[PDB]
């Protein structure tokens, strides 16, 4: 069902999150960790105090694709033992230094081509899969776009809810 699932994304805030390559979205989906570089580390930080649910939809690029979904479940850290992500060329290990807790809330794929009707807001109503890695899609965009996804039966809400 989609019950708990639409309770979880009330009053969400959304934040679109383009991946240069599938290995860090794997480890993601491992480990329950994401780092994004500072411009946009500071802003989710902001954002989940200000809001109940924090939601990252995560799209590697040149996929065609969304790989899934993730709710913020605490600021960024550091301090941990080092995530071993895969750098793209003119990344380093410094800029991605801050590491978020995430908890998935759909570890599917959904295309493109089913996202067509979706227009973001908040990046002059272009087709919600365009957008710059930390882009905000507007609270209805960003709560079609999820309920799009296919359901992930294997993800229990409860202790999501009892975060919020
Ligand atoms: C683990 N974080 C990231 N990994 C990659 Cl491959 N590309 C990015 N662009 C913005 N953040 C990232």
């Amino acid at each position: 069902g989609t019950s708990k699932l639409k309770y979880v994304l009330q009053d969400a805030r959304f934040f679109l999150i383009k991946s240069n390559n599938h290995e860090n979205v794997s480890l993601a989906k491992a480990k329950g960790v994401w780092s994004t570089l500072p411009v946009n580390e500071k802003k989710l930080n902001l954002a989940f105090r200000s809001a109940r649910s924090v939601i990252l939809i995560f799209s590697v690029r040149e996929s065609g694709k969304f790989q899934g979904f993730a709710r913020l479940s605490s600021e960024s850290h550091h301090g941990g033992s080092p995530i071993h992500w895969v750098l793209p060329a003119g990344m380093s290990a410094k800029m991605l230094g801050g590491v978020f807790k995430i908890d998935w809330i759909c570890r599917r794929e959904l295309p493109f081509t089913k996202s067509a009707h979706l227009t973001n807001p908040w990046n002059e109503h272009k087709p919600v899969k365009i957008g710059r890695d930390g882009q905000e899609i507007e609270l209805e965009c960003g709560t079609q776009l999820c309920l799009l996804f296919p359901p992930d039966e294997s993800i229990d809400l409860y202790q999501v809810i009892h975060k919020m």
